[PDB]
């Protein structure tokens, strides 16, 4: 059964990049809510799969993936931010990037682009192709997961749901993303990413 | 572990409406392909189940909704043929019908258009919504089934898949349509229909 | 070239169900934006129209619908808000209403379930089906209109972006739900539904 | 106006890989489909444009894409192909192939798989990345075109909407990717990689 995981900070270690009660209530609220969805929906399923109940897993298939990949992506969004965050990433990641996107630089307006392109609800990801052995930007919508839709490696999400935004920036999406630069644990996506390599 | 269905009929019991070369390979290939599918798919499924791999579960969707709708839809549409169908349905069910779509003329002609009208791959239905408490006309894609993807209780199916015309009436899916008609075994549609009254 | 309408009232006339900041934020940031972007790509589908060039006409789609539809959604809801609203409906609609849900409440019932049931941003409806000449509740992603994507004449439409409250309800999508009843503008409801006995 | 190309050789000049039967019905009707409807949805796009009917545009975006990509798709198609090619590409696209692929049989395997991955209809495709400046495979739903939906330029495209292969290889979808091969016209291919490099 899937469990909430505490945060490896405080609430408002993030601050003044993201303030303490955006951290509170997008944590101990929405995260908490698609754990809690995510453990109902997974029994429903196990039982329509005892039976041989074909239309009821389908129908449940919508709460799964949504859940499900809320609990994903917000458990990955966690281990990408800190408070020792902040400034670039260095050795082999670093490398990589100015590889595949000629520079950090270019890496940051490729992947905010990403971001503030998503209509409606969603997540701007960088990822790793295994198949093509290099990273790879992408954006999912509403809560759909990275690895279970596309198959690509999450090395750093960004948030773009309004509620990962709203009570500081409202309606300034490019604001927010400017600043979370700020907060961005590159020490944990250099891990996720040198798992990658192999 | 779900399995195919034999037919009600023999695989040339539906000419010169459907030649037996579409019910041969419609049946025995098509339908067979998407049984084995499922069950695969549902196997691995439980495994990701089991050790409580969301990113598993949500990468495995697409291949059970495919071919579990796969499963399904077929398993109906085998039901709502007969060589003992055509002509039109009596009793309450007919009644239904005049009710909500006016004539049992102007509803062939919703169904028809709802057929024709998919782009791509794709079912049209006749279904009883439940909650409304009447029939309702609706169109799924590919393999999504009516049921698990939109709630209403299916009643009668319409393959509108290339599969389901082409060695016979090529691209002209209009003929096909028109052609069908003289097959439609009404009184399964009944009992599906009354299952619904309650 | 389409314009942002004035609001039928002031910031403040919705309050304390729908705050003063929200409204201001929502009519002179969100929807202003909108209109610009449909505008700005209404232009761009016309020089593409004129040389024929397929590609761009589909590559503006994505922009046309969203900006459109949020513009098309948002002129709506503001009318169909005000000071003086509340209550139940007068008069036909609701009849209609007690004839389609049963009653009033099982109406707020399904028309809130469906609001809440939007899985990232989105829209409930209350509309009116054409063909079957009564009324039907649906749901929207982003800013898909209801006319545009699916037939029905939209009657009543409930914003579920998190934008849309946000600032007052935080993570609370269901006492934001239950705070709009109370100023619905029926009047307005009642003109749209009675457009469509044409 | 858009016009239905010639083809740049017989309806037999692909035998026995592609039939006669195939190419004259793919040609003369499915693609001579695609362009008339393409032709009626430009020009009932541009009264509601001249209008500014928001309403009526989002309504005919499914026509136009749908048709529109229709055209593109198989415009490029029937270029693809030659009864003088298949094998190996010369000069620098292989070398490509080789540098983002591994080598031209695991390029085959790739896009075969792609091919095959399709679940209802749709197209299979080698692309070119401009951002990334390199290859990449991908598919596209029904008639979605590749550049319009996704930005990559199309380099060679496989139809696998069952009117491709159904006439000659049944369901045996496989067996029709197998035979495409044998008739690639390497050059075509080349020339519209060669443009990318712009
Ligand atoms: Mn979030
Ligand atoms: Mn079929
Ligand atoms: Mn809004
Ligand atoms: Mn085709």
């Amino acid at each position: 059964k899937h469990s909430l995981p505490d945060l490896p900070y405080d609430y408002g270690a993030l601050e003044p990049h993201i303030n303490a009660q955006i951290m509170q209530l997008h944590h101990s609220k929405h995260h908490a809510a698609y754990v809690n969805n995510l453990n109902v929906t997974e029994e429903k399923y196990q039982e329509a799969l005892a039976k041989g109940d074909v239309t009821a897993q389908i129908a449940l298939q919508p709460a799964l993936k949504f859940n499900g990949g809320g609990h994903i992506n917000h458990s990955i969004f966690w281990t990408n931010l800190s408070p020792n965050g902040g400034g670039e990433p260095k050795g082999e990641l670093l490398e990589a990037i100015k590889r595949d996107f000629g520079s950090f630089d270019k890496f940051k307006e490729k992947l905010t682009a990403a971001s503030v392109g998503v209509q409606g609800s969603g997540w701007g990801w960088l990822g790793f192709n295994k198949e093509r052995g290099h990273l790879q930007i992408a954006a999912c919508p509403n809560q759909d997961p990275l690895q279970g839709t596309t198959g690509l490696i999450p090395l750093l999400g960004i948030d773009v749901w309004e509620h990962a935004y709203y009570l500081q920036y409202k309606n300034v999406r490019p604001d927010y993303l400017k600043a979370i630069w700020n907060v961005i644990n590159w020490e944990n996506v250099t891990e996720r990413y040198m798992a990658c390599k192999k």
